[PDB]
């Protein structure tokens, strides 16, 4: 049993052996060189319509925790921005560090943030998530950086349920969670074509990364770091440093919605 993860012998530098697309032409994350990102006056404002989002459950999957949504109806949708058509929210999750100085997957002029939130959405033209990931425009992931400072009040219900899903394969009911509480004020963004940042690393993602980070407290991110990558009754491996580092841009162009 030598499944992928985030250590010496199974972390990101090992993934190409099971998932050769790891060395592909549109892999994520990337460093966002803000001086080289082209302002693109044809980009539209991002449309985030989360009023009717229905969260269902929260799950420790052994790599992160996912807050899952009902996506059987057109309720929590992302559109506009660089996108054609309409993408439905299915789950969100985070990547974070063992220390405040690292943890994000994307970087901004090589700056690492303490964590990074991914709101994952699938293109409704493909009928469901599983079919969507097989298509080059199947997913739109909205990435939002976290820095440590003042608490994010909208985050606290998530933080408070983590002790209930400490270990791999634990889940809990998680209804009426409103993801609008996790958004910064500005929807200014950079966008580029890339991939899922975990295996299977499929090249199916339009990345939209917001320029404005949200602030979370030290106590909030400390609670993320009390999670476990192991299952109950196994030796404790703290769930930290579950981020993939920046991958080669390979001449793709990152576009900015601003400036
Ligand atoms: C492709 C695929 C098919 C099935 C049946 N399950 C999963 S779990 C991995 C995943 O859902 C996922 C979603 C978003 C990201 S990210 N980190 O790029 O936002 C990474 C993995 N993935
Ligand atoms: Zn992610």
């Amino acid at each position: 049993s030598h499944h992928w993860g985030y250590g010496k012998h199974n972390g990101p530098e090992h993934w190409h052996k099971d998932f050769p697309i790891a060395k592909g032409e549109r892999q994520s994350p990337v460093d966002i060189d803000t001086h080289t990102a082209k302002y693109d006056p044809s980009l539209k404002p991002l449309s985030v319509s989360y009023d009717q989002a229905t969260s269902l459950r929260i799950l420790n999957n052994g790599h992160a925790f996912n807050v899952e949504f009902d996506d059987s109806q057109d309720k929590a949708v992302l559109k506009g921005g660089p996108l054609d058509g309409t993408y439905r929210l299915i789950q969100f999750h985070f990547h974070w560090g063992s220390l405040d100085g690292q943890g994000s997957e994307h970087t901004v002029d090589k700056k690492k943030y303490a964590a990074e939130l991914h709101l994952v959405h699938w293109n409704t033209k493909y009928g469901d998530f599983g079919k969507a990931v097989q298509q080059p425009d199947g997913l739109a992931v909205l990435g939002i950086f976290l820095k440590v400072g003042s608490a994010k009040p909208g985050l606290q219900k998530v933080v408070d349920v983590l002790d209930s899903i400490k270990t791999k394969g634990k889940s809990a009911d998680f209804t009426n969670f409103d993801p609008r509480g996790l958004l910064p004020e500005s929807l200014d963004y950079w966008t580029y074509p890339g991939s899922l940042t975990t295996p299977p690393l499929l090249e199916c993602v339009t990345w939209i990364v917001l320029k404005e980070p949200i602030s979370v407290s030290s106590e909030q991110v400390l609670k993320f770091r009390k999670l476990n990558f192991n299952g109950e009754g196994e030796p404790e491996e703290l769930m930290v440093d579950n981020w993939r580092p920046a991958q080669p841009l390979k001449n793709r162009q990152i576009k900015a919605s601003f400036k």
